[PDB]
């Protein structure tokens, strides 16, 4: 199957499947049932910034989610990501709706990937607004691009009305050059700042940054809590 | 036929077809037949570097390719790409050798592109190595990379030596939103560094740095003077 | 005298020192009076973009100035900086009122200079909020900085109304090497946000990004029209 | 005393104050003992690069020195800055020498900090040459900008022989903002090259980036072991 490093934003406890009991951010190393987590408090409606750090020295993902009241949620997890993915990736966003349902609407999304030495390669890309025809993005499943300029991970009606049982991916059109071999540093970062609101009994099922082999597709039977991400919940 | 915008350091007088009377440098507007030159000297089996640099406010186009000795030659042309260039391109390097050649060898190539509304997309790219499978570069024709860490635009037989009729591109892999309506302002850069070699009777025919439609073939019959980018000399 | 480069947002039509008859963008090369100017149509109260670009290899000191409605003004000239600027400079912004005014709002300012050949020497700073003891700028005269993050270059009263006779300038705290001689492509790079009130009858006098000698000081009386940037109207 | 956070690469093991007996990088908090250290292979007169790596998520402060033929050391160790620096400091390169000696060559050094959110305050540079007046650095003690464009940070003779009893430091000019109280993302990289000879058999000292207070100064006596950075080895 496809091979997964991700940043869950996870919005909805699938206690059964591992999850913590409450909204959460996680890291998941080739499985949904994240490595690390730290409960998050989900801010309805209101404009939330996850800001992923992958620290090829110190060997050490990071993630934060921070609204713009302060209010953040942290998690690290040590790993070596050379033994984890492909050199080469992709590199994307991921949402899904299930039972219960949230718009996964990305307002930006940057990333940084540099590769030294022994010089240094890079990539950095920025989207702060997402066209109609973003030729830059490839979009999976349900994923569609603006206006309102942003990408709509999952479907949600023209009037902002989120559907449910719905999955949908962007991921960045290059294939990226995440660790080489003889790369002293593999670091990489990113951002995106999301809108995730509900009318629902609960949001559900989540944003997750995520890192893909480069052929990466959605996995049949993943909308829901898995988050568009995983075939199955090992 | 594609849009081609270029930057080109054409090694080889092709006066009848509009070249000066000498190696230059020269920016191409959908033509072979550069808008501005300026006279280069190419030297021989020396690491040169061209820095391109689009000024979207200033409307202008400039390029500078120098040598570590200090020589450099310099072009600017005024241009407004947003009445040259579809709003999404790919950029690339190409190159070609003709009854002549030479060497087209790029040690490194970056690019960085921004769209500034006030919110910014930005892509940037740096290659300071190429690896045998350079999964973020489209090669084509005769371009290849590796294991020398170069990318090598145009044949180039294995003992060093350079091929005639040959000609290669490589484009970066994600389409580039290169202009957008609602841009205040839609700069580039790009800087390539190049190792032009040729024991000949003459080196040609030279190396560009193109901006062209997403879908940019190499057109037939573009090898010599042409340089992988144009389908006639019009 | 200090030696000033200056893109002046020049609120006030100064017509007896040479403004033209309205608002408007001008490049000034150490005078007050601009080699160049674009007409401006200034947005009371709404936060404008200034973009500056320059490079030493097109020498297009260029300028636009836009707002979120999409109105912008663009100034460029041509001109060789090595010729002008001292080596090493400040950098800063400035900003005047004099019989009327406004407020002078820096709202963001970031600003880039690189000094390239072989494959860089490179500054860059930014600012999205301004700190009460913004320890890396240099505020001289009336400027002012936080707790609401903006710089204030001049005089705000309490209830808000700007004052007139305000001159403020909030320089960058490092020296920058803005050219050296054997410098292939030296390049910056300034954007800063700015948000112009005026109450009333009329807007002055403008606001400032600018390039100076490193002691640069403001000029006596270089209230008004001379933009806390000369010493008279020469 | 100041407060200093150093990344030492340490020539010369100070085992009676408690450096482990062989060369290391180290993680150095408020004191010349390293909390973490990490055998370092020197490799005499050849050119290392140093890489430093922190943000406030994951709190990781990361350093690898590498020499071309792919030989590194790496070290890291969790530590909140917040907890440790002041909110400004200034940033800088120290090196020393004592009865043992070495050539503590910087050939080039590059920085970034950024604060993130809600939105970012960044400052980067990069030397890749120092000039002999090199007006963003502050040079203290023994330390001189060449050319041959290097920073020397400890006294180099005549015939090149570096010498014994030496200390100097370069700081960037401007403070660094390295945290801020509601920042999101705090993050600092810094990387610099070397070139560490000694014709004496017998190197010593070290080279360290560090991030001290504003006004941090060389503390007396602090050649030898104490990296132009403590007062004392405790
Ligand atoms: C065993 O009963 C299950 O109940 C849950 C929730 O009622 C339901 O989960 C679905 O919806 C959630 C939330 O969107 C997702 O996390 C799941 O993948 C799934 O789609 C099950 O379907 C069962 O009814
Ligand atoms: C009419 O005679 C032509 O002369 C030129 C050169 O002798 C030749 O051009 C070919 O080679 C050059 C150099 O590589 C290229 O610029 C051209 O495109 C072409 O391939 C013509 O073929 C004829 O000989
Ligand atoms: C002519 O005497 C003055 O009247 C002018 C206005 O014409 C005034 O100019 C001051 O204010 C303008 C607008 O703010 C500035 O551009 C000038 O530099 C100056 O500050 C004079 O001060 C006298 O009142
Ligand atoms: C013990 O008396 C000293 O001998 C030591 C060497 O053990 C010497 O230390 C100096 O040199 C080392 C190596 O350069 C430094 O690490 C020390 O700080 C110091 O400068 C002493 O000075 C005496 O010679
Ligand atoms: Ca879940
Ligand atoms: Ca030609
Ligand atoms: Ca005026
Ligand atoms: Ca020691
Ligand atoms: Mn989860
Ligand atoms: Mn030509
Ligand atoms: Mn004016
Ligand atoms: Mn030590």
């Amino acid at each position: 199957a496809d091979t997964i490093v991700a940043v869950e934003l996870d919005t909805y406890p699938n206690t059964d499947i591992g999850d913590p009991n409450y909204p959460h951010i996680g890291i998941d190393i080739k499985s949904v049932r994240s490595k690390k987590t730290a409960k998050w408090n989900m801010q309805n409606g209101k404009v939330g910034t996850a800001h992923i750090i992958y620290n090829s020295v110190g060997k050490r993902l990071s993630a934060v989610v921070s609204y713009p009241n302060g209010d953040s949620a942290t998690v690290s997890y040590d790993v070596d990501l050379d033994n984890v993915l492909p050199e080469w990736v992709r590199v994307g966003l991921s949402a899904s709706t299930g039972l219960y349902k949230e718009t996964n609407t990305i307002l930006s999304w940057s990333f940084t990937s540099k590769l030294k030495s022994n010089e240094t390669n890079a990539l950095h890309f920025m989207f702060n607004q997402f066209s109609k025809d973003q030729k830059d993005l490839i979009l999976q499943g349900d994923a569609t691009t603006g206006t309102d300029g942003n990408l709509e991970l999952t479907r949600v009606s023209s009037n902002g009305s989120p559907q449910g049982s719905s999955v949908g991916r962007a991921l960045f059109y290059a294939p990226v050059h995440i660790w080489e071999s003889s790369a002293v540093v593999a670091s990489f970062d990113a951002t995106f700042t999301f809108l995730i609101k509900s009318p629902d009994s609960h949001p559900a099922d989540g944003i997750a940054f995520f890192i893909s082999n480069i052929d990466s597709s959605i996995p049949s039977g993943s909308t829901g809590r898995l988050l568009g991400l995983f075939p199955d919940a090992n």
